[PDB]
């Protein structure tokens, strides 16, 4: 059941931006390790006196690393007259983000088609403001209100290249990696309480909740087409093994961005890639299900997956699911820093051709089931 | 004249310890940028809830990378009850440090034969201390004095891998990258007044000056052997073109560590690997001197290179001085993070064979006439 509930047009997921201690250095990392080639840049070299700002880009999929330069470098500037060209940073939301924090995103950014009116709608509708809508050169408009802890959702739109200020990056300095991935497919937030969560978000942006086929409780909240996703997550307390909702709220300080899930058009390309650079560089991957998870896939996706393509399943350590709509393959980084809180998902959908439809095969919740009934073969 | 004025003895450089706001994203890209294994760990998985640090090795240079946990991980412990395995760490040092400079050197660590005696006699003659003698697990003793601006310079002795609490890295998470670096040959300081910090650093050490053969002064301290080398630099105020040492200071917000010079075994190895690793998440290089530079080094260092290897130094943008004694093979990288302060220099020194003795070559003083009379290209 899709009601259509949106309050503004909503378009797509634009960027994503992790506020860094130093901007750099991730972005190199990053860069090495999913295939993400430097797109654009907003620093010293461009005028930018408050801020050190590097785009990532692979596909639609737009990864920005920010971080703060010496106040001193701007103590001159008023706001008016600030160099930042993303004029909701603030040194000291920024270090005491990464102070509490550490490396974590700090916008989920949507493309809207009038930032100013879903700013104004979401507060009107109750929204916590968070940065006011501002027209970057007559051309971009952007606005940001609370999401979560402290992670904003930030809308962005324009009249007719990511913003101004940025310049494009020499293409000497620009290496063509890629690895497959080419989009963001979904964005996930770990709270204290799921139900106020929902109720607040779902209340100033009209998303809908998205239908589901130890440890947590969630739900997706999404727009009209369901191309913009957002499931949340809440611990489940007394069990036996420890939520790790509940360790991620410890380690964050609170309620934050959980874990991206970026849509690769070839899972297998990617994962091979990214798994040859895990010890040199790279991203870690959680460890992967027995090969009795993998002795069982051939009854239940079989259908969908020739033998080759599970076997090479069970070398990369795919994990796959399945709605009655579509099939999912899916893969969990280790955290991508210091803190057991970010990390990222691989993905690929096959199925729900219309274009294909969001979320389709759904998020893996069926793999709870697969995977417990699996680790039974530590009596085989 | 090396008048072998030092007051304990004093070995060999031991490590190089960075303040980061995220050690496992520095420590990944330091790794694949500079060839350099993971070695050794002590983070939330050895049972360590105040910070996070990881090591890299590479031949004896050893690089730690350090970045504080939320402070309530800990907030139970007090110094005698820590869980740090570094106990002078400080998470509001800390934070203060990286918030003030940015990503760079926190730590220069030298290993002498007894680090309570070597903090004893340094304080005892002018030293400002900043953590006493603490004795690791009866078997390493650590203790630290004030070096320039928030610097320390680390004495660790051993009764007899890397520290107690640190755990070497299971080997599947330890690829063997190796680019030929090996040691750490110098490290080297700005400060706003090179007079006093001489004055302040030769006071408590005992280093005595090492012999030399636009922008700057400096002067260099040398323990009894030269093998320390702890070369200081000052600007020079109201040239043509700005002091990058002023430059620095502005940044860096004050005196800080300006670059470490890495020895390699084979310079052209070491410079081949890490400029194809530049653009895929590595290090950048400044800009190679002009043609007519490397027109120019037949006449004065044809009798220690080929034409050969002379042809490779201009592939590869080396820089080449020479002492009385020996001949300097150097490069410089670009700063190896957000802000203009802190970055490499790749070395290879050739001759004073006795055992090679230190600074054999010296530092390159000499390129500075070589450079600017090779700007007369941009006449040819
Ligand atoms: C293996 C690991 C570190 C975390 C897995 C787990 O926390 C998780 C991931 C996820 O992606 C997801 C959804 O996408 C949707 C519902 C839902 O319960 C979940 C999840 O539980
Ligand atoms: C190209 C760049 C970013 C910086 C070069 C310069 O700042 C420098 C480097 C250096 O290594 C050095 C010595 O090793 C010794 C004396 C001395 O004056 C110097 C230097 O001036
Ligand atoms: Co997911
Ligand atoms: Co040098």
């Amino acid at each position: 059941k899709n009601p259509k509930s949106d309050k503004f047009k909503v378009k797509r997921f634009h960027h994503i931006e992790f506020w860094c201690g130093d901007a750099t250095n991730v972005a190199r990392r990053f860069s090495w390790g999913l295939g993400m080639r430097f797109s654009a840049k907003s620093d010293l070299s461009t005028g930018n006196m408050v801020h050190a700002s590097y785009l990532l880009t692979s596909g639609d999929l737009r990864f920005l690393f920010t971080a703060p330069y010496s106040p001193s470098l701007s103590a001159g500037e008023i706001k008016p007259t600030t160099t930042a060209s993303i004029p909701s940073f603030d040194h000291g939301s920024c270090r005491s983000f990464f102070s509490s924090h550490g490396l974590g995103v700090r916008a989920v950014a949507i493309e809207v088609e009038d930032a100013e009116s879903a700013f104004s709608i979401s507060v009107a509708n109750g929204a916590i403001p968070s940065s006011p809508p501002i027209v970057l050169n007559e051309a971009v408009t952007i606005a940001e209100v609370k999401l979560y802890g402290d992670v904003v959702l930030r809308y962005v739109s324009y009249k007719a290249e990511f913003l101004p200020g940025f310049e494009r990056v020499e293409d000497a300095s620009s290496f063509p990696l890629d690895y497959g991935i080419r989009r963001l497919d979904h964005a996930v937030g770990n709270v204290p309480e799921l139900g106020p969560a929902l109720t607040y978000v779902a209340g100033f942006t009209g998303f809908h909740q998205f239908a589901e086929f130890s440890g947590l409780n969630s739900a997706v909240l999404a727009s009209n087409d369901e191309m913009v996703l957002l499931p949340i997550n809440e611990p489940v307390h007394g069990t036996k093994r420890k939520s790790q909702i509940q360790t991620y709220l410890e380690h964050n300080e609170g309620a934050g961005l959980q874990h991206l899930a970026l849509m690769s058009e070839d899972i297998f390309r990617t994962l091979r890639e990214m798994r040859k650079r895990s010890s040199i560089g790279g991203f870690d991957f959680m460890p992967s299900p027995p090969p009795t998870y993998y002795q069982n896939l051939k009854k239940r996706v079989g259908d969908v997956l020739s033998d080759d393509q599970i076997k090479e399943c069970e070398e990369l350590g795919i994990l796959v699911d399945r709605d009655d709509q579509g099939t999912l393959l899916q893969i969990f980084t280790k955290p991508l820093g210091d803190r057991p809180t970010i990390f990222i998902e691989i993905i690929q959908r096959v199925g729900c051709m219309m274009y294909q439809s969001g979320g389709c095969g759904g998020f893996g919740k069926g793999n709870f089931s697969e995977l417990f009934k699996s680790i039974e073969e530590y009596e085989k």
